[PDB]
């Protein structure tokens, strides 16, 4: 019994493409996807105003494919997870920084987050790196003068993400840019003489945030797209896959992977706790995260009792399984922050 995952690289915009391709490899192969897994660029354009916040070179402000989906003119075929990457609505992502459905089929893992889905535990990391950024808080409600630095990804997901790997393994993990350093830990010299470009700079090459977050939790699988090319390479235990873009044949791959029970998508457990240990630092909604607070510090705090309470509470006013939820995304913003605050204060601490 096993389940096959198609992995994506950066979709930019062009979903009915990507959707056609695979049906294309259900009916080639009579292979069922259990689900689809984006590594980002996504471009989840809700309409013409939100090209504001799509920062591109001038020949791709394009609108793309999305909005047939939000519109419900077109309909995803597979249950389609993701996170963010560099060419994106970023007003959009902002909004469902704690995750979120951006249409029917669409989900947005945050600026990083754990789930559950047929028995796995799926991290992802969003945004590239630029280290000029790493430290800047978020601002809310999205300004267009953010359109450049939005999807940058900060310094703090290390912290988030850093203990989520000590009672279960990690199967899969997602970024956009490559983690630092493993371009070095495959056939580099296949892949120097494919992309020249990325020769000179060498080990460099890549997040060194991701680097970082890889080496911590050791997953079986790492992710990323960006780069506009296939490659492969490993880290130890870990499996590093890199694709390509949409429209090229490097784009998607597929995953087989044992299938021990079938499971709908849900939120991880010791995501959930950190996140609601860690509601101080992300309290006041205009900037966030507040670093006066030390994330690991608030996240010492966790007790097994206290993680007890908290998915009781979690399951009660939100519920393990993450489902659609069509209200619009400055509602979905405000709506999981008041429940985030809501479970922690009822914790008394
Ligand atoms: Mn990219």
């Amino acid at each position: 019994q096993i389940q096959h995952i198609a992995i994506v690289g950066s979709v930019h915009g062009k979903y009915r493409e990507m959707y056609r391709q695979l049906s294309e490899y259900e009916k080639s192969t009579g292979k069922e996807i259990s689900f689809v897994i984006c590594t980002g660029d996504m471009q989840t354009l809700r309409y013409e105003a939100d090209l504001v916040y799509l920062k591109v070179p001038p020949k791709y402000k394009q609108m793309g494919d999305f909005h047939l989906y939000y519109e419900g003119k077109e309909k995803a075929p597979y249950l389609t997870l993701f996170i963010g990457g560099n060419h994106e609505s970023s007003n959009v992502l902002l909004h469902l920084y704690n995750g979120g459905f951006v249409c029917f089929n669409m989900y947005y893992l945050g600026v990083c987050s754990c789930i559950n889905i047929n028995g796995l535990r799926i991290v992802g990391v969003s945004g590239i790196y630029k280290s000029f950024d790493e430290k800047k808080p978020y601002t809310y409600p999205p300004s267009p003068n953010d359109v450049v630095s939005l999807f940058h990804t900060r310094n703090y997901v290390i912290q988030m993400l850093s203990n989520l790997s000590q009672s279960s393994q990690i199967d899969i993990s997602l970024s956009h840019d490559w983690p630092q350093g493993i371009v070095m830990k495959g056939n580099y010299k296949q892949l120097y003489r494919f992309q020249p470009g990325f020769k000179k700079d060498g080990a460099s090459l890549g997040s060194p945030i991701n680097k970082v977050i890889l080496n911590t939790l050791k997953p079986k699988y790492w992710i990323s797209g960006h780069m506009h090319c296939e490659y492969h390479a490993e880290e130890g235990p870990t499996h590093f896959i890199a694709l390509g873009k949409i429209g090229y044949k490097n784009a998607i791959s597929y995953l087989d992977l044992p299938l021990k029970q079938k499971t709908d998508l849900e939120y991880d457990k010791d995501w959930v706790c950190n996140l609601i240990m860690t509601w101080p630092a992300f309290s006041n909604k205009a900037q966030f995260p507040d670093l006066s607070y030390s994330i690991s510090e608030l996240l010492s705090k966790r007790t097994k009792e206290l993680d007890k309470k908290i998915i009781e509470l979690w399951e009660k006013y939100i519920g393990l399984k993450i489902i659609y939820d069509s209200d619009t995304f400055d509602i979905q913003f405000t709506s999981r922050r008041f429940y985030i605050e809501k479970i922690y204060n009822e914790l008394n601490i």
